[PDB]
């Protein structure tokens, strides 16, 4: 059972201040596209909404020859969990844990996001991020139940210089990934993200494309 | 009030498997010592108990000329939160968030600890860790409510090759730290740990000593 | 002109033991292909020849809409230098500096390569590396004379487990890169490498392809 | 023999522009002190003289119970080489290789230093560094000929924020280090630095102190 709709709940804190957000979306699991609308609960954000982009659904991502491991684990209900760290060039750090429940073609996401060390005068706390650069993630399978994923991420700023980060995650599966997934390493994923936000809501879209080669 | 006793609740998961642990302890805040006993809330652990050492109370740490910022925040109840990431040389990662409540001289710790990507054949999952090397943490105060602390950590193993990690954390304070704290940077902290564990319990001791100089 | 032939001189040390290698080769600057043969002056190497892969010619890399900055800089003779760091998961490190001279369509490379801390019983020093995984490099242009390039690299080994590294470099240009090159960021590059080696010598090939998108 | 005098030759480049320095100094190998006078070869530095601090003689460093391995390698003439990498918070990097010859108690150092990616508007290239913070280096001995040393380094700057770096090195010994040295790990080294500079020259002092404990 592959997804068509999803809900999001982010909870946690930024620089010691609790925050919470809910959203709902749609996507196309055959084309790795998704979109989400989220209404900011109680007034504006005290930080750049662009910082939320990674935390705003790999179940929408197909692989070249068949289901992604993410899709397979939804389809058989065994599931996976995501444990992510992001280290920002100015010393800030975000840690995140993602858990999912499924009903038919509907995903429910419960995302714990904790951010600290954002400089009060930095681009995140002063809302100077203007967009997130397209990215390539590299995935390896150190064992049959664990994916290690790495990316070098970056945002454009109003200043003109890019705000960089290193993103690392483990994806841990309750059951082993299928042979035909494991035999194709490394696996890369190209992602494009678009965020438009106003005072009291945001609209998010992501396109993802898995590839082993470009030549 | 300075602390004299504490209790510990750790909850989270390692390699996707929930675990939970409680214990009780004592310490001397004039001398930066502590002692903790804990039982496992389910038979033996499925990983080296030595991996828990950083998660097993900086309120017991004084500074050279007065209270640590940790002590001052316990004393006036305004408090601090710890956000820690540990990256292990074999690709495992741990993220942690520490929160505290105070009842006079008593500390209640609620510690979320999430570990992923420990190789099933690695020294953590096959219990080859023998002890935690003595360590030096470097602390800087990038602003008046934030400490950034870093350390290069290592364990001895049965094979005799060290198991290394990099530890990084923010400590985020509700109230600005005192000017006299903010004046002395970098501040270093020496730590020694000992862990004795058996099948169904562990005993933990830590000594901590702040210093700006050794000459 | 665009390059058609090249020679290689690598000098430096691995774990404090000097080594030196010369080699010659050809490539197709319109397709991003190159190959190289090098005889060992003093018989089979003291470490895995696979470790040399990144050090065995971006002048053969075209860009999607015309010349790469590398090709342009060769064209006007103004040139560029590469300064590269590679950090291996077992604590080893390599630093490298590449300088080039040009005689028409022939490239002469002088590469200093210094490696240290490769454990004697590790996969490099005991020749357990079997191949270098295909890679994706992310390139940004923090200023008009500088590229910053990052890749997460990995080799296959005999014992099945991957041998990972992080590769970071600057490419520094004597004259600014063209505004047309500077406009399209990030720029990714896909690389495939092939190495075969005898007791006597080695043969190396590389295919590189630049892309801003896969969709 | 222990050292009492040294000369220095740094050669290399910063942001692809060659520089060269020669200098002369003295020190006390029983107390871990040194001083150096050094001259800028042509005109002033295009960059902060403070960036040079780590490149401006562990032979002066005694150990708590006897000679450091650095001093023992000098004494018997077998020697060691230093291979150092430094990663700066704004994306810059320096690699250095130190080689030494000895004539009795006189050291001759030949230091290759290569720096790239320092932003033209950053604190190095616009001369905003004001001092190098006191530092603690952690040393481990993964094998009997190899030290791994790590330190988190920081400078004060004119803009009211620190400029941080991560320094990593291997020190590689032509002869095995002594077992009395190999048995005590980790070993830490505390270092203090002072720098003064004019248009034509600088004066540098360092104090180093090895310690296994502070309690």
């Amino acid at each position: 059972p592959l997804p068509k709709t999803h809900e999001l709940h982010i909870f946690g804190s930024f620089n010691g201040v609790e925050f919470d957000m809910v959203g709902r979306g749609i996507g196309n699991p055959n084309e790795g596209s998704e979109e989400l609308n989220a209404k900011f609960t109680k007034g504006p954000l005290k930080f750049s909404p662009y910082i939320l982009v990674p935390h705003l659904y790999y179940q929408y991502l197909p692989f070249p020859d068949g289901m992604s491991p993410f899709q397979a684990a939804m389809h058989d209900g065994s599931g996976y969990q995501v444990h992510r760290t992001i280290q920002y060039e100015d010393g800030a750090s975000v840690t995140a844990h993602y858990r999912y429940t499924y009903e038919g073609s509907h995903i429910k996401g419960e995302f714990q996001v904790i951010g600290t060390g954002f400089p009060p005068d930095g681009p995140v706390m002063t809302n100077k991020l203007t967009a997130m650069d397209w990215s390539v993630t590299k995935m390896l399978y150190p064992n049959d139940k664990t994916i290690l994923s790495t990316a070098d991420c970056s945002y454009t700023t109003t200043a003109g210089k890019r705000y960089q980060s290193k993103m690392r995650e483990n994806n841990t599966f309750a059951k082993p990934m299928a042979a035909d997934i494991l035999q194709k390493q490394p696996m890369f994923v190209f992602r494009k993200s678009e965020l438009q936000h106003s005072k009291t809501e945001l609209t998010f879209k992501e396109w993802q494309k898995a590839f082993t080669d470009v030549m």
